[PDB]
């Protein structure tokens, strides 16, 4: 059944909630994000209305085909009614057209749901700058002190100086990019832009970065892949075997290949720097698993809700199972003891 966490209360709205068929009292259901695990149900024949936002309602109707009578797409950082609730969507700084609601309840209770969010000190000078928020519905992915990774900065200064080294030694490389979802878009477009190159994939792949209201993407991505030295594939490819198998697809145009498979986390971060990252090597193919996060890392989630300061905490990612649970409790407590709230 639907948990919990997705439940806006003191209202008839849900977040992320479209796999439980028919939430019963759900008078409107709200979608953060076009990632699979949250809108996933989603189809043609969905007949309540989906409050996004603008972004997202491209995805929604060219990718799923929602009928267009269902979808209402809100502007970011506007006061909206919605079934006689004031909501305002924030951009979250995840992946294109995803955001955080902040919810205005007719009894006074303000609450703000990240969705999935990577803080930022510039939400600091948000309308959340403008009222006490009292209960926070909060993205957890990365909730341990673990989990520390680079600046989106840093990583795409060392992916641009890799790609532009390697083609310049070698003109016959080829630069391959993983994906398998929206998001990352900046590690494909910055090392395209480098080598004066169109982005080249496939027809579908296209489709979905033309819903995503990119400035000038029409100078920046390609089906023809003949014409393009960055390649787009299915991050399923992004291994030796699928890697040696394109090589062969390109008629003997390449003799080399690197490529980036941008991950989350991966246990070298407790370790190793940006500066020092190495690839797997087999032959004349290179694979390079670069730490490009669009999630909060720990610190940036503690600087974030001890700026905030709630006064009641729901987390909505790790929460299957009560080691989890109960070491997020724990931080929680420690943040707001060191803080004073
Ligand atoms: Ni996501």
């Amino acid at each position: 059944t639907c948990p919990f966490y997705k439940k806006i209360p003191g209202t008839g709205f849900t977040v992320d909630a479209f796999q439980y068929g028919v939430v019963e009292g759900c008078t409107a259901y709200f979608l953060t994000h076009f990632h699979s695990d949250h809108y996933a149900g989603l189809s043609k024949h969905f007949t309540f209305p989906v409050y996004c936002s603008e972004i997202t309602g491209n995805l929604l109707k060219n990718k799923l085909h929602v009928q267009e009578q269902y979808i209402h797409p809100l502007p970011l950082d506007t006061e909206c009614i919605v079934n006689g609730v004031k909501v305002v969507l924030l951009d979250a700084n995840h992946c294109p057209g995803a955001v955080m609601i902040l919810f205005y309840l007719p009894n006074g209770t303000v609450i703000l749901h990240t969705g999935d969010f990577r803080a930022d000190p510039s939400m600091e000078r948000s309308l959340l700058a403008d009222q006490k928020v009292h209960m926070l519905y909060l993205d957890t992915t990365y909730c341990s002190p673990e989990y520390t990774f680079p600046s989106q900065q840093e990583v795409i200064r060392f992916a641009i100086n890799t790609a532009f080294e390697a083609v310049t030694l070698n003109p016959h490389a080829l630069v391959v990019c993983g994906t398998y979802s929206i998001g990352k878009e900046k590690v494909f477009l910055a090392i395209a832009d480098v080598l004066g190159s169109k982005v080249g994939m496939s027809q579908e792949k296209y489709k979905t970065l033309q819903c995503l209201n990119i400035p000038e993407i029409n100078s920046l991505i390609t089906t023809d892949m003949c014409s393009s030295l960055v390649h787009l594939l299915p991050m399923m490819q992004i291994n030796f075997k699928g890697l040696q198998s394109h090589l062969k697809k390109c008629g003997g145009k390449y003799n080399q290949i690197l490529a980036f498979r941008p991950t989350g986390w991966t246990h070298s971060n407790k370790f190793t720097r940006i500066a020092d990252v190495i690839p797997q090597t087999k032959g004349n193919i290179s694979i390079y698993g670069i730490p490009y996060s669009e999630h909060s890392s720990y610190l940036e989630m503690k600087r974030f809700v001890q700026w905030l300061k709630p006064q009641k905490i729901i987390p909505t990612v790790n929460v299957g199972t009560w080691k989890s649970r109960s070491t997020m409790e724990k931080y929680f407590r420690e943040w707001k003891l060191e803080a004073g709230y």
